[PDB]
């Protein structure tokens, strides 16, 4: 069972811009029936009140439903739509479209890019940031691995998740139902949803043993983390959507993925290590990049390499916005291109203050 | 001898503007040795990273030290400096200067304005938002009442407090010392400091019995509140400073204070009730206003009179900023003047979504 | 006979159509008779506010599918004016205008009437200039006819959506060798709003044409309309006009009245607008359908002699602050923060003030 | 013979003088030899940033008390340039310049030299206009003399603090019958920065006087200085100038070099500036005293053909975003986010770029 994955990084002019995707479909380069996932950077604030994420998904679902002659509801059941808000600094809004199809092809000369998709059930507000979310995410990650035809967790290089958050109305509704939520704070709820989801990845991949994970460890024990999880929260969904990206011997793709882990927000060495892991060994081979995907965050200590910063004290600009600008700038300075995927808030994703970074590259 | 309190509401051009106070001192209207407290609205963001509060205090302490021929340290030991940041909407930056004269003259008939000042000990970071802060504030409020020569809590109409907050550096240092702080969030720490301080007022005044107050109730049980507490947090101090304002039979002041409680952020009726309680019975009598002092906040329900608002969901503008703009605008529309004191974050200060409102008026 | 019905509907998010769908499914609203929807959407109300477009897309998709027509036809048939920015306590909502033909006598006197017109698309270099003024003026007169209002004194509110400049549009104009009115995205909203407002004043006879030139736009604050309400967005390239007034040829059980806020804290003008709409005492406040107002920071940096930081605050843009203030003032008078307040009142009321209208049940 | 010593000191808050006090109390700094302090302070770096003034007041009060002189005399003697905005990972700090007269001989080649000069106060209506250009140019020449630098090729960084407009100052100008360069407080910072930078270019011969006019300021991006670094603030009414370069008549154990970032992600220019200061490999990075750079949003709204939102974002002003980006780029090259990055680079390097200098131990 050979599958071919193709990946298209498409600049966008606004959250609702489908024109670049339409161009690739109209020219025959993309059969829209073979799209399995779209990962976006959308130009809202990336925090609670970011409606560019939902706007982008609605616009893509409308377009694809009408191209395929099916309902928007069926498109959303069939295709993962993960919109990561926040395009701070020089970060360029874009979408990354994953196309997958069965092919009649012989055995790869090694392992090549593979992608799998799985969705969880919807969560009650009082399940976010708790073991209910951890365990359901872990189940879905294992399902997505099977979908990708990856049996060895060491061949998984990036697990991208969209997960829910709490709004004031959802917290108050939980209160009226007699239920207490993990945190009575809309912005901080994103951290708990991101972190519980990341711990689900680590559980599913065997990066952390189950006996170490409990409600009390979530967003507290930073010794527990996944080296490939990348999680992103939004008002526009009530479940978790999972994209597993790795390499498989059952892949006929002309692409590979590699990764490293940024030890902190300015770790350009880790960017170069991720490039090398994807087969890019010199600046001359940089044109083989399809995209770079990374997590960024403010370290809980309030410092980087012992130097204070204000990210956790700044009441005007939220810390995930600042972290995204910084890490996108670092990556852009290495690869010469700010149109790369950077997502903020890296709870249990790499060490405290760091985050996984993956590169999808042409062979 | 006999206390006489005079109160001067002075517009400012910037946080460091001492010119209006200097004009009143140079004219002989204010003897600087008789200043006991200054309550400011300063034009920073009113949140964690607001340095206009400390800048204003430093500028006033420098100026008064040089006028009095004493050290800045002595001025700060002797005079309360309470700088409430955040001048959103049309709210006009200003300071309110409290002068206490000792006069060999009769008391005025009835009860007239009286002011008392007390400072607590410094608090360790791990004490903010907990019973150590509640109980020490209650002790100091009783001391300030004695300083004001008010022996009946019913004659206390406004208790204004400045209290500390947590920064990322202070939280990390607490962690290094093996201590758990009340909340691992700088902005939310302001709410816990404000709320514990307000409960200390309620305890001291007999508004709430001690047996109802515990660490678990702080910033949770909104049935517990003071009807006169007004608390404000800042990076620029490590203790609580307290100004008790009320009326005393042993006073020669030509001023009185009255108050009410806003039931919600748009309760103009409560503004008019506070004016009436201070002897202002018609629009023509509003020229007797010296200042209006009020607390404002976002209700935990995310609504006002059943109508949703975004204050608790908005990741760009923090909720205390929004609440200050709203309540200042409401008061300004009643009294015709936006140069009034409005402070945001009213945990245990009036009901959830409301806050105390006092008026100092000429007789 | 014309009969206008108006529904103020709370929304849970920019894309929330549930309240409108409830009214349609119950038979209160025939979707074919909707002529305009005026929204407050919870984005920042400035340049990078996509809640306006998200709301319009969601409503157009819902109505297109209910009516069995294309979204393109819906947007030609219905004015969608989405005013972003729900600061302070201001409650997100939509106001739906329904116009029916009824076989009943016109009501005594004058009753609510509405008209809609659209302009052509504008080139970036036309925004904030006489091209926009004159084309809006033509559309306003067209919308007056649509409303069957002959006397401009019977127009009480003219709501407009107009375009703005983004960095990409400015750069494209540069590449084409064309200078724009201002090389500033946020300020371009002011020029678009102001030129559109002067178009209203021109069409209504509030200001004679000889007084208006490119040089006076966003400069001569003596020139203003007392009924114009303009709002800018990235989501359109033309101007959309809703004229609201009263006509003798109307059978609506609603009326509209208005006043002008002299400044951002002018509660007296709120009460005057209520009275102009027939609400003369507090106990009649439940006859409000909605209140619609413009708010702005005064160029002097003061209100009633008192400084504020609106024009100096680099964190929060001045139209956000003005909306929070004026919504709070109105809410404190009427007891309800779910009213329409739009910021940036260039040539709309005096400098620092803005028109305020009340649609009320008779 | 002049010897310049430079101390980069982390700060805990805008008013933190403890690190400087420690260097004085240990005998490493004689406070009477301080000639300039260049700070990064943690306010927003825009109009309503009072951390800059708070930092200057705190340092002037500390130094006045240590020296037994008045604060007023300290401010007449020492340049205090506080650049607000510490976005991203940028670490608040101050850089203290100490100049000693020493009997030592002629150190081989050229070594670090510093000079200081102040302009007169400007009226608000003078900001962004030729009067500011010309007065700054005269002060830059005076500062070069103070530094004992006669050749403009030996000037590597000219750091300036300059004024801005607030609403109150604009109203003052209007009351006096004057118009200001722009009726926009945030944009006024760009005009003050840009006019000041053109004054540097004029003084250094980087542009000819006949090419500079009021109309060119903040419009002709072909006119720029490759060493000017300008920063605006509410806390002063004049321009303060620090010229940093190398002189044959210097005994400093430090040198300065520079390059120009072509855009906000130009790490090659960071490396070039390091190499120009004698740092030839990653293992010599420990010789850095500080890195000083200008950052800005390009007028095109793009970096290397890729769109960004810096000029469209109504929540976060573009100089805040540019500072975060360029500090992150420099930090990733040198391994330390405690470097000086200032935003808004009008006529400082190309459009979208800015000068970058390195002070390094020999
Ligand atoms: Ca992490
Ligand atoms: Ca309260
Ligand atoms: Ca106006
Ligand atoms: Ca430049
Ligand atoms: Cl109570």
């Amino acid at each position: 069972h050979m599958q071919k994955v193709e990946v298209f990084r498409i600049p966008t002019a606004s959250p609702d811009d489908i024109s670049g995707l339409a161009t690739l479909i109209d020219s025959g380069k993309i059969n829209p029936a073979e799209i399995v996932a779209i990962l976006g950077k959308t130009e809202g604030n990336g925090c609670v009140n970011d409606f560019t994420r939902g706007f982008a998904t609605q616009s893509l679902a409308m377009y694809l439903a009408e191209k395929l002659g099916i309902s928007r509801e069926e498109v959303v059941k069939k295709v993962a739509f993960i919109m990561s808000g926040g395009t701070e600094g020089v970060m360029t809004p874009h979408i990354t479209v994953f196309v997958r199809k069965d092919v009649a092809a012989p055995a790869a000369p090694g392992k090549r890019l593979a992608v799998g998709v799985a969705f969880t059930r919807d969560f009650l507000p009082e399940e976010l940031g708790r073991m209910e979310q951890v365990n359901e995410v872990a189940r879905a990650v294992k399902e997505a691995m099977k979908d990708a035809q990856i049996d060895d967790p060491r061949d998984v290089h990036f697990v991208q998740i969209k997960c829910p958050l709490l709004t004031a109305e959802r917290i108050e509704d939980a209160k009226r139902r007699g239920k207490d939520v993990v945190v009575n704070d809309t912005y901080k709820s994103m951290a708990y949803s991101r972190g519980a989801s990341a711990l689900g990845v680590a559980l599913a991949l065997g990066e952390i043993s189950a006996d170490k994970i409990s409600n009390e460890a979530i967003c507290h024990d930073w010794n527990l983390y996944s080296s490939v999880a990348s999680t992103s929260a939004g008002v526009e969904l009530l479940n978790d959507e999972i994209i597993v990206v790795g390499n498989s011997t059952n892949s006929a793709s002309d692409l590979v993925i590699g990764h490293s882990v940024m030890k902190d927000a300015i770790d350009a060495d880790a960017v170069r290590a991720a490039l090398k892991d994807a087969g890019i060994r010199s600046d001359d081979e940089m044109d083989r990049i399809v995209n770079v995907l990374a997590k960024a965050e403010a370290a809980s200590s309030g410092t980087v390499r012992g130097r204070r910063n204000t990210m956790l004290d700044d009441s005007d600009i939220n810390h995930t916005r600042s972290a995204r600008a910084v890490v996108n700038a670092v990556i852009a300075s290495v690869v010469g291109d700010p149109m790369v995927y950077v997502s903020g808030g890296a709870e249990h994703q790499g060490p405290d203050g760091g985050g996984p970074i993956a590169v999808i590259a042409r062979v």
